[PDB]
C-alpha cells in the first residue's frame, strides 16, 4: 500500500512524485538508474515529459521494473506532457501516441499541457527563424483541451491536467461550453519561498489538484534559473527544523507541501537521496510549523521561462 489522492475524475495519484527532468550534460543513462532506484525505493509515481528526452530511458526503467516481477503497471502512476509545439487539436493525440511508442507503455496515467504558450509544429521543441526569434503560433487552448479529452475517453491517457496555468487560464478551461472533464491538476512551481496560497485555494475551491514542482528549490540551471536567487535549502528555518525532527532541509520542504494538501515532486538522481526523500512519510509537522514555513514566503519565482514571455498566454 501508499498514500495516494482521490483525483475529480475517480482516479488516485500517488502523493509523492518522482522527477526526472535533469540538465542536457547529465547522460540520458542516469534517468534509467535514477527511476529504477526510485521505484525499488517506493515512489509509485513517475513525472516526465516529451521536452525533457528521456522518456526512451524513464519507459525502459518502468519496463524493466514490471517485467522483473517488482512492481504492477496498475502501482505506477506516470506523467507525460504534451509539448507547445503540439497544441493544434489534430497534433494532440500524435504527440501522446508518441511519447507512449519512445515509453513502450500502453497508457499514460496523467497527460498535462506542458506550457500554456504555443509554438510552431516540427520536430524542434523551441523552434527559431534565422534571427533566433522562437516562432510562437496562435491556438486555442480550448480546442486543445478538447483534444486532450479525447485521448481521455480512448483510454491513452487515464486523467488530464495542466501545468503551468495562472487562474485565468484555468477558469477557460473550467468555463468553456461543452466541457466534458475538468482538468485533474495543475502542476507549477511551490516552496516555501513561494507557497502558492492564493492559487492553492483556487484550485481547491474547483477540486484541483495542485502538484508542487521545484518543491525542494530547483536544478538551478542557467541560464533559466537567475544564480543570484536564494538556495532554498540553506533557509535556517528549514535547517532548524530539519535538525530538530534529526531530518533535513529537503524533508521538511516535501513534508509541508503534503500536509497542505499538495502533491509533491522530488528530482534526485542520487542513491541515497532518492531512498531519503521517502522518508517523508515517517514523521509529521505541527501547526507552529507549519506556520513558521508559511512565514518563508517570499514570492520568489525560480523558473519565468521568460524566453515565452510576450505573447497573450504567458502566464506569469
Ligand atoms: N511542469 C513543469 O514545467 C516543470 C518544471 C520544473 C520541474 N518539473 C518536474 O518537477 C521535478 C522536480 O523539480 P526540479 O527538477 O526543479 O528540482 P526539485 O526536486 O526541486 O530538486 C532540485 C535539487 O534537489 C536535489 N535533492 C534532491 N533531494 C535532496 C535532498 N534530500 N537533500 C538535498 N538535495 C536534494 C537534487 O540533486 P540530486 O539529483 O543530486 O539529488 C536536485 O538538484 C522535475 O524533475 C520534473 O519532473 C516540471
Ligand atoms: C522546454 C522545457 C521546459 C522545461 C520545464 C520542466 O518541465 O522542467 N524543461 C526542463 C524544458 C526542457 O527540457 C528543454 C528541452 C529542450 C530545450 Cl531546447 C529547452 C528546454
Amino acid at each position: 500500500k501508499y498514500q495516494c489522492v482521490k483525483l475529480n475524475d475517480g482516479h488516485f495519484m500517488p502523493v509523492l512524485g518522482f522527477g526526472t527532468y535533469a540538465p542536457a550534460e547529465v547522460p540520458k543513462s542516469k534517468a534509467l538508474e535514477a527511476v529504477k532506484l526510485a521505484i525499488e525505493a517506493g515512489f509509485h509515481h513517475i513525472d516526465s515529459a516529451h521536452v525533457y528526452n528521456n522518456e526512451e530511458q524513464v519507459g525502459l526503467a518502468i519496463r524493466s521494473k514490471i517485467a522483473d516481477g517488482s512492481v504492477k503497471r496498475e502501482d505506477i502512476f506516470y506523467t507525460s506532457k504534451l509539448w507547445s509545439n503540439s497544441h493544434r487539436p489534430e497534433l494532440v493525440r500524435p504527440a501522446l501516441e508518441r511519447s507512449l511508442k519512445n515509453l513502450q507503455l500502453d497508457y499514460v496515467d496523467l497527460y498535462l499541457i506542458h506550457f500554456p504558450v504555443s509554438v510552431k509544429p516540427g520536430e524542434e521543441v523551441i523552434p527559431k527563424d534565422e534571427n533566433g526569434k522562437i516562432l510562437f503560433d496562435t491556438v486555442d487552448l480550448c480546442a486543445t483541451w478538447e483534444a486532450m479529452e479525447k485521448c481521455k475517453d480512448a483510454g491513452l491517457a487515464k486523467s488530464i491536467g495542466v501545468s503551468n496555468f495562472n487562474h485565468r487560464l484555468l477558469e477557460m478551461i473550467l468555463n468553456k461550453p461543452g466541457l466534458k472533464y475538468k482538468p485533474v491538476c495543475n502542476q507549477v512551481e511551490c516552496h516555501p519561498y513561494f507557497n502558492q496560497r492564493k492559487l492553492l485555494d483556487f484550485c481547491k475551491s474547483k477540486d484541483i489538484v495542485l502538484v508542487a514542482y521545484s518543491a525542494l528549490g530547483s536544478h538551478r540551471e542557467e541560464p533559466w534559473v537567475d544564480p543570484n536567487s536564494p538556495v532554498l535549502l540553506e533557509d535556517p528555518v528549514l535547517c532548524a527544523l530539519a535538525k530538530k525532527h534529526k531530518r533535513t532541509p529537503a524533508l521538511i520542504a516535501l513534508r509541508y507541501q503534503l500536509q497542505r494538501g499538495v502533491v509533491v515532486l522530488a528530482k534526485s538522481y542520487n542513491e541515497q537521496r532518492i531512498r531519503q526523500n521517502v522518508q517523508v512519510f515517517e514523521f509529521q509537522l505541527t501547526s507552529e510549523e507549519m506556520k513558521a514555513i508559511d512565514g518563508l514566503n517570499r514570492n520568489v519565482r525560480y523558473l519565468t521561462l521568460d524566453i515565452f514571455a510576450g505573447p497573450p498566454n504567458y502566464p506569469f
